[PDB]
Order: C-alpha cells, then sequence, then structure tokens
C-alpha cells in the first residue's frame, strides 16, 4: 500500500520479511503494543502503589536508562537520515512517529517499573523483545539485499543504524531479563522465621515463567541431597486452600439460590474456567504451529529439488539465503510451540490442582455439617472414597477436557493438511487407522482381563507365602520346608507363570501391531497415489506425508480414553452433586447462650413441651416428644432409663443434632462431650488430653492424677508422648473411657455432657473417680453435669435426677424427693478458666551414585546368553525400519526423475517386504523379551528368594516384622514381574531409534557431529538431574497424599465430639494445613517435568535447526538431493518425542530396579546349618528308644543377649516322663529350640543316644522329633496335609489318631467333606482349643520316642489337657516325652521333674524330694501358686 520495489510482501522473493511488512506491521504491532498495555500499565503502577522497597538506583538501571536514551536517540537519526532520501514514504515515517512515541513510554516503564514492581513487567519484556525482532529482521533484509542486488536498502547510513538498533536492543533485552536480585536494600528479612521460603514462581519474569528456569535452584539441590518435606518452596500466590474454598462456594451457593435447577458441574465452569480458556487458546496455537512443520519440510524439499534443477542449465535465480530461512522458520515454528505448549500444560494442570484442593477441602466442611441420618446411610467408606478416588477424577478429566475439540481439531488439519498434498487417495490410510481402534480396543479389554486374572494369582500365591510366614516356627519345627516349599512352586511354575507367558505373547502381538499401523498406513496409501489416476509420487508427496501420518496417529488413540474420562468423571460428578445437598443438622434446634449466666448455680437449659426427632424420615416422631426439664450449674443432674429409650437420644439433642418440631432447647457455654463409644484420635495421648488446647502444665498434672490413669500412665511403655495408633491400638476399653474422660476434663468446659462413660471403666476405679472430678469434692464441682448412667451411686451422689421412658419425660426431682414419693424406678432402685488454643501449619542423607552391580545381577539372572538376542532384535527392528524409509527415498527420487512411476509393483514391494520385517524383528524380540528373559528371571529371583528365606534362622524372623518381609513377596516380586520386564523394553527400544536417528543424519551431514555432542552434554545433565528430584518430588507426594483421607476417615469415625467440643474451626483448619502440605509438594512434581520437557524440547529443536543449515550447507556445495534433505529432516522433527521416553522410562527404571535389590537383599541371607550330611541311622532315630544326653550345653537367643542356658549337663533317662518347670523369665520356654538346633549350640553338645546332634545336620534331625508348640498353628487348606505332608500314612492311620485324640468326629462336624475339609486360620478353622488336639494329632501321626510337649501360658480347656495327657501316656508308654509346662499343675504329677533358674539346672531327680527339701524352690512355687 505504499512505494516500495515490492508491495505490501509477508515474504519477499528471499526467504525474508520485506521491508514494508518489518517496520510496516512488526515494528507497529509493538508501539501500538504499548500504547495499548504499557500506558495501562505505567497507570497501574503508579495509581495506588507508592513504596521503597527495591534497593537504590544500582547500575542496573543507570544502563537501562542509558541504552534507552541512545535508542531513542537512533530512532530519531535513522528517522532524520531517511528523510534525505527516499522520503516520501506513509508507512515508514508513520513507523518512526509510533516508534518513538511508544520508546517514550517505554522510558517511562524502565523508571517507574525499578521501585512500584519486584517482578520484571511483561509488557516492557515482549515489547521490548519485539523490537530487536523487527530490527533484526529489517538487518537481515538490508543484508541480503546488499548480497544479492550491491545496492543498500537504505543507504549504507541505515545500515549502521539499524545495525546499532539490533546491537544496543538486544543487549538491554539481555540486561532487562537479568535482574541481579530482589529486596537488596537495607532491609533485614520480612520473614523472621524462614521456615520455608516463597516459591520463585512469584518473583519470576515472563521468560522465566515459560521457560520454567525459576526451578533450576530446586533441581540442583534435588540433585545434590534427599528431599526432606521442609526441603520444598510454600504454595504461590493464590493456592491456599481458604481461598480456593471460599471462592468455589461463594458461587456455587449463588448457584444453589438462583438458578433453579442448580448443578455443581456448572459451580466449577464459572469459577475456574476463565484459566482455562486461556489453555485452550495455547492449545489451538500450538495445534497451528504443530501442522506447519510438515508445510515448512515439504517447501524445503520443494526448494532443493528446484534449485538442484535449476543448476543443471537468466530469470532471478534462486538464492541460497532461503535455504537457511526455512532451515530457520523450521525453528522458530519448534521453539514457540514448545513455548506455547507447556504454557498450556500449566494453566491446565493448575486448574486441575485448583478443584483438588477447593472440593477435597469442601468436602469437609459439609460433613462436619452434614446431619446424622445421612451420615448413618454411608457411614465411613463411601465418603471417603468420594475424595480419595471421587475427586481424583475431577482432578485428570482437566488434563483431558481441552482434546475435546483439539482432538476433532488436529484432525481436520491434517485430513486437509493431506488431501492438499496427497490427492484423494489418503483416505485409504485414514480408513485403516479408523479400523485399527477397534483392535486396540479389542487387546487393550484381553490385557485387562489377563492383567486381572494375573493379580488374583498373585493374591493367592501371596496367601499361600503369608501363611508360611505366619507359622515358620511351626513349619521348621515339623521339617516341613520341601514338601510344603514345593505347594507353592506348584502355584508359581504352574498356575501363575502360564498367565505370564500368555501375557507376554499378548505384549508381544500388540507391540507388533504398534509397529505394522504406523508403517502401514503410508505404505497402503502410496500403494494408491501410484495406481490410481495420478501423477508422480516425487519426494515432497511422502516424506511430507510420513510425518503427516505420524501426527494423525496420536488424536485418533486418545478419542477412547477422552470419552472413558468424561463418563467416569460424570459419574463422580453425580456422587458430589447428590453429597452436597443433604440434610445438615438443621441449626435451629439449640439455641445456645454464653455461660455469664449467674454465680448462684442458676438452671442451663431448659427444655419445655420439646418433640425432638432423629431425622424427618421415619421415627420423626417418638425419638424425642414432651420434653419438660431443667438443668442446674454446679450439680450433677443424672437421667437414668433402658437402652435407647431416652438416655443417649436427649443428649445427642443438647448437642444440636437432633431437630425440634416446637419448644425452647438452649445451651449454656462451651460444653464437653464423651460420646457413648469413646473415640480416640491418631495421634500422641498428650494430644488427645489437650486435644487443640493451650498447654498448661499443673492442670495437665492434676487431671492425669485424676482420672486415675496415671497408673495407666505408668502401664504404657511411652507415658504421655505414647502414640495412640490406628483407633486405640495401644488402649482398650477401660483406658479409653478414662483417657476420653480426662480429655473431657481438661478441656475445663462450662457445661459438661457425659454420656455413660462408667460402662467400659472397673467399679473400683468407678467409685474412685466417682468423687475426684464427678462428686461435690471434685474438681469440676463448680461446673455443671448432665450424665446418663445405669450405676446407683452416681444417683445418690446426683441432685436432679430425671427418669425417662421410651423418648418421654417421666418425673424429674431428687434422690432423696422421689424416693420419698414411692416411686419404683428411684424409691425401688436402691467459677475456673477454660483452656485457650493455638494453631499454625501443622507439617540430609546426602544421595549417592546409581547402583550398577544391581542392573548386572538382573542381566545374570535374565539369562545373558538371551538378553543379547533381545538387544539385536531391537537394532534389527529399527534397523529395517531405517532401510525401509531409504529405500522410500531412493523410489521418490526415481520417481522425481521420471515422469510418471516407472515400475509400481517392483519399488512397492520391495519397500512392503521392508517394513514387514521391521514389525516382525519388533514381534520376536518382545516375545524373545517375556518368554526367555524375563520369566527366565522371575523364575529364578522368586525361586532362589524363597529358597534362602524358608531357611534363615529364626531370630531372623524374630527381628523383623512379617509386614515386610511379606511385601518383598507381594509387591517386589510383582514389579519384577511385569512391571520391570517392559520398562527395559521402552527404554532399550528408544535408546536405539535415537541412536538411528543421529547415525542417519549425520551420514547426509557429517558436520552435524559437532552439533549432537554438546547437546548430548546438556542432554545428560538435564537428565540426570530430572532423575534425582522427579524421584524424590514424587515420592513426597505419595507421603503427604495419605494425611488428608487418614484424617477424613478418622473426622467421620468420631464426628459428633468434633461438632460436641464446637471446635469445628480447628479440625476444618486441620484439614486445610494437610491439604496444602500435599499441594506444596505436588506443583513441583509437575512442575518438573514441565522444566524438563521445555529443556528436551527445545534441545529437540535445536536438532531441527542443525539438520537443516547444516544441510543446506551440503546444497551450497552442490552435492545435496532432495532425498538426503527429506529423509534425514523427516527423522529429525520426531526426536522430539523420542526424547522424552528415553527420560521417563529411565525414572521407571529407577523406582523399579530397587525391587531387585531388596530381592537380593533376602536372596543372600545367612542360612543356617547344613540339612543333610552322614548321620543317617534307619529310624529317623538312631535307637527305637531315646535319652537325650547333655553335656556343657550353652547357648543365646541373640550373639548379644546373655546366655539362656549356662553350662547344662544332664542325662535324662530313656523314656523318662520329665517335666522341666521354672518361673517365667528363666530361659526354660527356649530349651526346645536348643533341642532342635533352631538355635545354634555355643558349647556342648545333645548327645541323643551315643551320637551328638552338632554334626548332623536339621533336616535328618527334625524328623523324628514331634513337638506341641505353645501356639497351635494349622495351615490353610485340607485335613490331608494339616496331618502329613507325605501322605506316607493310612488314611486309617490319621482316623485312628484323631479317635485316640478324641476329634475323628469333629473332622465331619462342620464339613462332610470327608478329609479334604476345608481349614485356615480366619473362617474355616477348628476352636480356639482344639487346634491343640490338632497338633496332638500331628505329633502322634509320626511314631516319635521324643515327645518334647509346651503348652499355652494362655488359658485353655482343663479337658482337653487330660484328654492330651491321657493320650500321651497310653501311646507314650515306652517313649521319651519332656513336658514344658508353665502352670506347675500340669507338671507336678510327671515322673522327675527338675527346675531351671536363670539358665541354671538347679533341682535332682526325685519329686517327692523336691517337696520334701528345705521347702525347695519348686516347692516354694507350689506354694506361692496353692497347690500345697
Amino acid at each position: 500500500l505504499c512505494r516500495s520495489p515490492e508491495g505490501f510482501g509477508p515474504i519477499s522473493f528471499y526467504g525474508d520479511f520485506t521491508q514494508c511488512f518489518i517496520d510496516g506491521v512488526i515494528l507497529n504491532l509493538s508501539a501500538i503494543f504499548m500504547i495499548t498495555f504499557g500506558i495501562r500499565d505505567l497507570v497501574n503502577l503508579c495509581k495506588k502503589k507508592h513504596s521503597g522497597i527495591k534497593y537504590r538506583r544500582n547500575w542496573i538501571i543507570v544502563s537501562r536508562m542509558a541504552l534507552v536514551l541512545l535508542e531513542i536517540a537512533f530512532v530519531s537519526l535513522a528517522s532524520l537520515n531517511i528523510s534525505k532520501e527516499e522520503a516520501e514514504n506513509f508507512t515508514i515515517v508513520s513507523q518512526y512517529a509510533s516508534t518513538m512515541l511508544s520508546l517514550f513510554v517505554a522510558l517511562a516503564l524502565h523508571w517507574i517499573e525499578y521501585d512500584r514492581s519486584v517482578v520484571a513487567n511483561t509488557v516492557l519484556l515482549f515489547y521490548w523483545l519485539f523490537e530487536t525482532f523487527g530490527n533484526f529482521a529489517k538487518l537481515i533484509n538490508i543484508l541480503i539485499r546488499h548480497t544479492y542486488e550491491g545496492i543498500w536498502y537504505s543507504g549504507q547510513t541505515g545500515f549502521i543504524l539499524t545495525l546499532f538498533q539490533v546491537i544496543t536492543c538486544a543487549s538491554i533485552l539481555l540486561l532487562e531479563a537479568l535482574p541481579k536480585k530482589p529486596l537488596m536494600p537495607h532491609q533485614h528479612i520480612h520473614q523472621t522465621l524462614t521456615r520455608r521460603k516463597p516459591n520463585p514462581y512469584d518473583s519470576a519474569n515472563i521468560f522465566s515463567r515459560i521457560t520454567f528456569s525459576w526451578m533450576s535452584g530446586l533441581m540442583k539441590t534435588g540433585y545434590e541431597k534427599y528431599l526432606v518435606e521442609a526441603d520444598l518452596y510454600k504454595l504461590p500466590r493464590n493456592f491456599s486452600s481458604e481461598e480456593l474454598s471460599q471462592k468455589l462456594e461463594k458461587n456455587w451457593e449463588n448457584e444453589l439460590k438462583q438458578k433453579s435447577n442448580p448443578s455443581l458441574s456448572w459451580a466449577i465452569c464459572r469459577t475456574f474456567g476463565s484459566k482455562m480458556l486461556l489453555a485452550a487458546f495455547f492449545k489451538a496455537i500450538h495445534d497451528v504451529l504443530a501442522f506447519t512443520q510438515p508445510q515448512l519440510l515439504r517447501i524445503l524439499i520443494k526448494f532443493v529439488t528446484d534449485y538442484n534443477s535449476e543448476r543443471q542449465d537468466h530469470p532471478q535465480k534462486l538464492p541460497i539465503v532461503r535455504g537457511f530461512l526455512i532451515a530457520f522458520a523450521m525453528f522458530l515454528v519448534g521453539f514457540t510451540q514448545t513455548s506455547v505448549l507447556h504454557q498450556y500444560f500449566l494453566n491446565v494442570f493448575n486448574t486441575g490442582m485448583y478443584i483438588k484442593s477447593a472440593l477435597t477441602a469442601l468436602i469437609y466442611q459439609k460433613s462436619l455439617v452434614l446431619s446424622n441420618e445421612a451420615s448413618g446411610l454411608s457411614s465411613t467408606g463411601d465418603i471417603v472414597n468420594l475424595m480419595s478416588v471421587d475427586v481424583q477424577k475431577l482432578q485428570d478429566l482437566t488434563q483431558w477436557l481441552n482434546l475435546i475439540w483439539s482432538g476433532p481439531f488436529q484432525i481436520i488439519i491434517c485430513l486437509y493438511s493431506l488431501y492438499k498434498l496427497l490427492g484423494n487417495s489418503m483416505w485409504v490410510g485414514v480408513i485403516i487407522l479408523v479400523i485399527m481402534m477397534p483392535l486396540n480396543s479389542f487387546l487393550m479389554r484381553i490385557q485387562k482381563k489377563l492383567q486381572k486374572s494375573q493379580m488374583k494369582y498373585k493374591d493367592e500365591r501371596t496367601r499361600v507365602i503369608s501363611e508360611i510366614l505366619n507359622n515358620i516356627k511351626s513349619l521348621k519345627l515339623y521339617a516341613w520346608e520341601k514338601p510344603y516349599r514345593e505347594k507353592l512352586e506348584e502355584v508359581r511354575n504352574n498356575k501363575e507363570l502360564k498367565n505370564l507367558t500368555k501375557l507376554g505373547c499378548y505384549m508381544a502381538v500388540t507391540s507388533f501391531q504398534f509397529n505394522i499401523v504406523p508403517f502401514l498406513v503410508s505404505c497402503c496409501t502410496f500403494a494408491v497415489f501410484v495406481y490410481t489416476e495420478d501423477r508422480a509420487l516425487t519426494t515432497d508427496l511422502v516424506f511430507p506425508a510420513l510425518t503427516l501420518f505420524n501426527l494423525l496417529s496420536f488424536p485418533l488413540m486418545i478419542i477412547p480414553m477422552v470419552l472413558n474420562s468424561f463418563i467416569e468423571a460424570s459419574v463422580s460428578i453425580g456422587r458430589l452433586f447428590t453429597f452436597f445437598t443433604n440434610e445438615e443438622l438443621q441449626p435451629d434446634s439449640v439455641q445456645r447462650l454464653p455461660k455469664v449466666k449467674n454465680i448462684g448455680d442458676v438452671a442451663i437449659n431448659i427444655g419445655d413441651d420439646a418433640t425432638f426427632l432423629w431425622q424427618r424420615k421415619p421415627e420423626y416422631k417418638v425419638a424425642l416428644k414432651n420434653i419438660n426439664f431443667q438443668a442446674k450449674k454446679g450439680n450433677l443432674t443424672c437421667i437414668v432409663g433402658k437402652v435407647g429409650s431416652g438416655k443417649t437420644a436427649l443428649l445427642s439433642c443438647m448437642l444440636g443434632d437432633l431437630f425440634r418440631v416446637k419448644g425452647f432447647a438452649t445451651v449454656h457455654g462451651s460444653v464437653a462431650y464423651v460420646s457413648q463409644v469413646p473415640w480416640i484420635m491418631n495421634g500422641t495421648v498428650k494430644e488427645n488430653i489437650l486435644f487443640g488446647h493451650r498447654y498448661d502444665a499443673e492442670f495437665y498434672e492434676k487431671t492425669i492424677k485424676a482420672c486415675a490413669l496415671t497408673i495407666d500412665l505408668a502401664i504404657l511403655m511411652d507415658g504421655d508422648k505414647t502414640l495412640v495408633g490406628e483407633k486405640g491400638i495401644s488402649l482398650s476399653g477401660g483406658q479409653k473411657a478414662r483417657l476420653s474422660l480426662a480429655r473431657a476434663v481438661y478441656a475445663r468446659a462450662d457445661t459438661y455432657l457425659l454420656d455413660d462413660p462408667l460402662a467400659a471403666v472397673d467399679e473400683h476405679v468407678a467409685r474412685h473417680l466417682i468423687e475426684h472430678v464427678l462428686g461435690p469434692n471434685g474438681l469440676l464441682h463448680t461446673k455443671t453435669k448432665v450424665l446418663a448412667t445405669n450405676k446407683v451411686s452416681a444417683l445418690s451422689i446426683a441432685d436432679s435426677i430425671a427418669l425417662l421412658d421410651n423418648g418421654e419425660i417421666t418425673q424429674q426431682g431428687t434422690y432423696d424427693e422421689i424416693t420419698k414419693d414411692a416411686d419404683s424406678p428411684l424409691w425401688k432402685l436402691l467459677s475456673n478458666e477454660f483452656g485457650d488454643s493455638s494453631e499454625s501449619s501443622v507439617r540430609h542423607r546426602e544421595q549417592g551414585k546409581v547402583k550398577w552391580n544391581i542392573y548386572l545381577e538382573y542381566a545374570k539372572a535374565c539369562n545373558p546368553k538371551s538378553v543379547c538376542v533381545f538387544i539385536l532384535f531391537i537394532v534389527i527392528s529399527m534397523f529395517l525400519s531405517v532401510m525401509g524409509n531409504v529405500w522410500l527415498k531412493h523410489w521418490s527420487e526415481v520417481n522425481s526423475r521420471y515422469g510418471s512411476n516407472p515400475n509400481a509393483a517392483r519399488y512397492l514391494a520391495i519397500y512392503f517386504a521392508l517394513g514387514i520385517g521391521s514389525a516382525l524383528a519388533t514381534l520376536i524380540q518382545t516375545i524373545v523379551l517375556w518368554v526367555f528373559c524375563t520369566i527366565h528371571a522371575s523364575k529364578y529371583l522368586h525361586n532362589l528368594m524363597t529358597n534362602s528365606v524358608l531357611r534363615a534362622p529364626m531370630t531372623f524372623f524374630e527381628t523383623t516384622p512379617i509386614g515386610r518381609i511379606l511385601n518383598r513377596f507381594s509387591n517386589d516380586i510383582y514389579k519384577v514381574d511385569a512391571l520391570l520386564g517392559r520398562t527395559f523394553s521402552q527404554f532399550f527400544v528408544n535408546a536405539v531409534k535415537v541412536t538411528f536417528t543421529i547415525t542417519v543424519i549425520c551420514a547426509t551431514t557429517w558436520q552435524f557431529i559437532f552439533i549432537i555432542i554438546p547437546l548430548s552434554v546438556f542432554y545428560i545433565y538435564y537428565q540426570q538431574y530430572y532423575l534425582r528430584t522427579s524421584r524424590e518430588l514424587r515420592r513426597l507426594d505419595s507421603i503427604t497424599r495419605s494425611p488428608i483421607y487418614s484424617h477424613f476417615q478418622e473426622t467421620l469415625g468420631g464426628l459428633a465430639t468434633v461438632r460436641g467440643y464446637s471446635q469445628q474451626k480447628r479440625f476444618s483448619h486441620i484439614n486445610q494445613c494437610r491439604i496444602d502440605n500435599n499441594m506444596s509438594a505436588f506443583y513441583p512434581s509437575i512442575n518438573a517435568n514441565r522444566w524438563l520437557a521445555y529443556r528436551l524440547e527445545l534441545i529437540g529443536s535445536i536438532i531441527i535447526l542443525g539438520a537443516a543449515t547444516l544441510s543446506v550447507f551440503r546444497l551450497k556445495q552442490g552435492t545435496l538431493t532432495a532425498g538426503m534433505v527429506g529423509l534425514s529432516l523427516s527423522y529429525a522433527l520426531q526426536i522430539t518425542q523420542t526424547l522424552n521416553w528415553i527420560v521417563r522410562m529411565t525414572v521407571e527404571v529407577e523406582t523399579n530396579i530397587v525391587s531387585v535389590e531388596r530381592i537380593k537383599e533376602y536372596a543372600d541371607l545367612k542360612s543356617e546349618a547344613p540339612l543333610i550330611v552322614e548321620g543317617h541311622r534307619p529310624p529317623k532315630e538312631w535307637p527305637s528308644q531315646g535319652d537325650i544326653k547333655f553335656n556343657n550345653y550353652s547357648t543365646r537367643y541373640r550373639p548379644e543377649l546373655d546366655l539362656v542356658l549356662k553350662h547344662i549337663n544332664i542325662h535324662i533317662k530313656p523314656n523318662e516322663k520329665v517335666g522341666i518347670v521354672g518361673r517365667t523369665g528363666a530361659g526354660k520356654s527356649s530349651l526346645t529350640l536348643a533341642l532342635f538346633r533352631m538355635i545354634e549350640a555355643s558349647e556342648g553338645n545333645i548327645v541323643i543316644d551315643n551320637i551328638a546332634i552338632n554334626e548332623i545336620g536339621l533336616y535328618d534331625l527334625r524328623h523324628k522329633l514331634s513337638i506341641i508348640p505353645q501356639d497351635s498353628q494349622v495351615f490353610e487348606g485340607t485335613v490331608r496335609e494339616n496331618i502329613d505332608p507325605i501322605n506316607q500314612y493310612t488314611d486309617e492311620a490319621i482316623w485312628r489318631a484323631l479317635e485316640l485324640s478324641h476329634l475323628k468326629e469333629h473332622v465331619l462336624s462342620m464339613s462332610n467333606d470327608g478329609l479334604d475339609a476345608q481349614l485356615t486360620e480366619g473362617g474355616g478353622n477348628l476352636s480356639v482349643g482344639q487346634r491343640q488336639l490338632l497338633c496332638l494329632a500331628r505329633a502322634m501321626l509320626v511314631p516319635s520316642k521324643i515327645l518334647v510337649l509346651d503348652e499355652a501360658t494362655a488359658a485353655v480347656d482343663v479337658e482337653t489337657d487330660k484328654v492330651v495327657q491321657e493320650t500321651i501316656r497310653t501311646a507314650f508308654k515306652d517313649r521319651t516325652i519332656l513336658t514344658i509346662a508353665h502352670r506347675l499343675n500340669t507338671i507336678m504329677d510327671s515322673d522327675r521333674i527338675i527346675v531351671l533358674d536363670n539358665g541354671k539346672v538347679a533341682e535332682f531327680d526325685s519329686p517327692g524330694q523336691l517337696l520334701s527339701d528345705n521347702k525347695s524352690l519348686f516347692y516354694s512355687l507350689c506354694m506361692e501358686a496353692g497347690l500345697v
């Protein structure tokens, strides 16, 4: 529209913008950009802000002002220079005018910003960079025109001035974008405590908020140490859960009010929607910028094949420069694509986190407010699952909410992008891509079914091994290791792995299908383009088509996922909306009033003709009817009735729970409350006493003495610091009641509503306590007390007792008055300071280099000669696909050289037989991974692990808890089973694809080897940082995400008390703090992903520039064809995504190969003695009779503990029915364990009939020694096994044993199955005592010369005891026995009783002598017990 050699050309004949477009739009929009936004910011920063916190005029502003004055002088001087020659030009002179007019405002911002702002302004960065971009484009223009036409577009002075306007504007932009530091001024500090610094997202110039460079200070720390939970950064400005919850609550309340038919979905959209349109806009920009990368590739190939065709042999010879400016546009497009995609991810994940912390914290307030009946409809599981999972859906719908349209938008501008390029014959490709979706659904469904079956089989295996880990003592005692370990091998090696090779086969099939369809689209649409009525198929119609098909593949495999998530979230929103409309406590129930009433002990609260109800559903009338009663201040008033007839109902009414129909209901002062079933929160008992109150020590001792729990305080091993575990695992009913009452009294409330706490406390303690706290002489004498009881003494102590019935008041009067009224229910029955409160946020071991030896152990366990084949076929499956593309390149070049397609069939066939090779190689490599590599390791790790756990010294089982030693058989085997096998594939198939991409690019342009080295260094840098910090920032996400629900269900358990103490605020703030403590660790967790992805995608787009400018140099050297720049650059476009998987899967390896370390930790545990040596007498015990002969015997439980036995030398006689007894804490209980070598013999030995047992081995010894463990153990299974693993005895033998054990009938009792009746622990089992008879049957079935009888320390049925004694004295008549009976009665009738004390054999054989020898120690305990 203005005079110039070329008009308003966006792109000149060369590759640049024309001089009438550079300063006509690019350098004119920036100026109006300021005159619209920067002036607004100038107003805003100088309209309400006025301070001097920002430090003095440092040299940074001293330089920015100078480099703006020079810049404005240069703009004016360039206008002056152009005013002389080439003067009359509207666009240029107008651009100069608007330019200095806007640069003055830029100077103004530079002045105001440095005081009234700490964040570098956004406008004065984006404008002030657009200035540099426009001036740089103009300089490039006046260089291109000079080099290609001799003339200068400006006159060799405008050149110098524009070069300066570039060289200063860029320098001053870098000066503005890299400020020194904030708050340098003499101010000392804002937060003196400085517990957690404010996160750097605030105080981060827009460049840092775009390049995510504000985390590069956390990462470094996270790389050089583990990240303790107090090493993170607090939430940004507007992430506090209070703000979000209150915003959403206000909006949703307006929703319930105005919109007649409300909906929570609109309440969420109307609130957190303005941050979603921005994400949608960024997604649209990224989608547009993603489908102009192929267009630029197509343009570059067309340019190359035109330039070469021209140089073979003058109307405007093609300029080489255009090549570079299509090799640079491909970099700008990629860079802006990453910088806009990651802004979309940030602005969508933030809206995700604005619902996981504004609905998580808004469910809790409802739960405190909702009425009782709706609480009881679904008690605890569903309500906590309503935000453990039913909100994680709403926090994941956001990630796939823009793909409702951005899926049907990457498709339209891809189908159209292909139709303009590849003609009408693209449809036969998209039809394949569609009709493969049902196959993907089919395969994923079958894979899910196989995963379910495999998980069920794993549960079966883990229960079978849980039984062993539970009764390992019995297992080692009976020598049942092998014949009941092969019972686990028969599950793993036969039923479980057979459901893993099939899973491997189907994973191989789906991997093959995921590697052929990407190639079966391009080949099958070329096969139609060539043959149908068409034209040449040249290089610029194939290599763009490959990229377009690849970009089309993704938006089609996310259509099922998005709709699945959408339907799931619709269900979840239905659940939430039916939650948020229940009846909520109807707060007009009780009119609470302060306790300023009086000092003369007036009636606190009144019920006049009151008719309360649980809720307006049935029982809504007779819940509580016609109430008229007082409660007196400072007088213990009590109500008594039968169960639920008005006892708990009235108290629950006085708390405001129940609703009233008519009549006044008041309550004076703060109220304490003890629920009928007292509840204990999860924390230290001191916290329970305090219960969120200011700590007054002296009163704490006064209470702990008062409630008679100081004795229990001594009982607890930790005392006031004792952690009261989940639902009071460390407490029982009586201490629970006393603890609840202690909490109540320490609350020091002005009205005590005691709902029958006495029912679980000791009666002596009860009458001890009635006067300490309740009675007139108690500390709570001067406070009013309503009480529910059934005990009698309190009624006499009470003052104004009320007798009720069926939720109705019978009478109200004093004990003497009513007793004088001949009332059968009663007459015939026989000023302080309440505590304060305070609240706030609740809330080294340096890293080490990766463990490489574990990978080598996994390889050696993974058949190393067969893991080379896996990598070999990975290499082959990639090399064949690369050669398929090379053949595509050659065939396309042959098509382009000719007019038409010369030999369609031959080229097309040899191309097809080069993709099928790749897919087939992928199939075979995945099969070798599963069938040969993984399953041959999962069958060698677990085999070795279980073979070395079942042979660990019993001390090992004693020390470590069962909870973890079983975890390694549950998860650390499953993760090795079917979670680490594929994790090496996706990392090895992507550590080769990148290698071959680099190799094919370096083969086209060898100089590229100098770009990939400095890029690989930064790559490993960023990868190591992201690994070592994302592992932490994910662990810290997992740790702090459980206590949110572990606290919600805790609140749901005791809800009438938290509401009862009227401190609903404190628990709500506890929830808000527990939510912010999760967001504070989840924010860095995902912004770490953004940081890494930005770094890699930037690295992924320096290669595109590097492989397209080092390519055009080759072209200018005249050795480049169109194919050589189509192939290499079509791979270069793909390296971005495969540069993330190779990192993501490197994270997934690290969090999985820790499992193999845990396995190998156990697989080499120090074992016990060798099983079998030459000590092999035939009857499994050397003679048919056995007399154990000790000598010098002494040993210890553990190497550090004291000696259990001290130099014992005792000669037991054959078939001598001795009985070993001793008072507790003697070491007698571990004389069996030292007979079966379960604890090794330190000194001496145990010669059993002329042969010892030290040099014999366990398995041969432990055959013929029968024990009856103190805790009788039965395995999950059938009687046929629980009595014999060998089945070497006739079923008649088992039946005669059960008859002589008097338990043949009780097998058929529960189940008529015969012998294979079901047994387990939990469910199908015998009685709590019959297991003793069962173990007796086990002992008697083996014909045993020695039975080391042990008795349960707990109670037992004496009839079972005499049954056992009779059968062992009738079947073991001539047979040795060592009865270790704690109760002296069981062994006082034995043959030669012998007493042990502190590992010393004390007395001699004859028992009567021990009764009649200086009142011996045995006789001393005999008198003490009461048997003599």
